[PDB]
């Protein structure tokens, strides 16, 4: 950066750096289900007396 | 960094830190769902008379 500050003034910064990290986690889970169900036979469908 | 404000400057900063976290969460979940379906016997696949 430059700048007006009684006079021209100007810096120049540089950076570095490094960083860990670790962690866990645990998860559960629970449910039920349903379900139901037909069927036919076209031809042979039914019986008489 | 380095500069020039009323003559040279310069400074050198060292940093370290240390954070922890932790959390929760809670997910439900719900649904539906339908099916159909043929079949054939291609041979003996209709009767007469």
């Amino acid at each position: 950066n430059v700048g007006y500050q009684n006079g021209f003034t100007a810096n120049v910064t540089t950076n570095y750096s490094h960083t860990t990290d670790n962690s866990t986690a645990v998860q559960d889970s629970n449910g039920e289900s349903w379900n139901t169900g037909l069927s036919i036979n076209k031809g042979e469908s039914a019986y008489i007396n």
